[PDB]
């Protein structure tokens, strides 16, 4: 789920999986 598209990304928004 989260993470999956916005590894190291806590902040998944557009910049993908997360909420991309």
């Amino acid at each position: 789920g989260r993470i999956d598209t916005c590894p190291a990304g806590g902040g998944x928004x557009e910049q993908x999986g997360t909420c991309c």
